[PDB]
């Protein structure tokens, strides 16, 4: 299927997609269903260390120095025939996996 098919599928079910040009960011629960809908292939996960910066908290006296925090978050996506990457929170994804008790085999019955 093409990514255009996925958009039409989302249209029918009634869900919004966040497309950032070749990146379709979806909701974890939707992703889980679409994943198996397309035959559940291998997922590609990436790590992005995104640091949260300090706004300007005026509470501690100007002598101590506030620090930014490096959030290394793991996210998951799969690429379609159109090279469109459907990205989803891997943190939330595994959270749903653990919730439903979906055990990921070391060798999937689709390869």
């Amino acid at each position: 299927m093409n990514s255009e098919v996925i958009k039409e599928f989302l249209e029918d079910i009634g869900e919004d997609y966040i497309e950032l040009e070749n990146e379709i960011h979806l909701k974890p629960e939707v992703f889980y269903e679409v994943w198996k809908y397309v035959g559940e292939p291998e997922l590609k996960t990436y790590v992005i260390e995104d640091e949260i910066v300090e706004p300007g908290e005026y509470d501690p006296p100007e002598m101590k120095y506030t620090n930014v925090k490096k959030v290394k978050i793991k996210k998951v996506y799969f690429e379609t025939l159109d090279n469109v990457r459907v990205v989803t929170d891997y943190s939330e994804f595994q959270k749903i996996l653990k919730k439903r008790g979906t055990k990921l085999e070391h060798h999937h019955h689709h390869h």
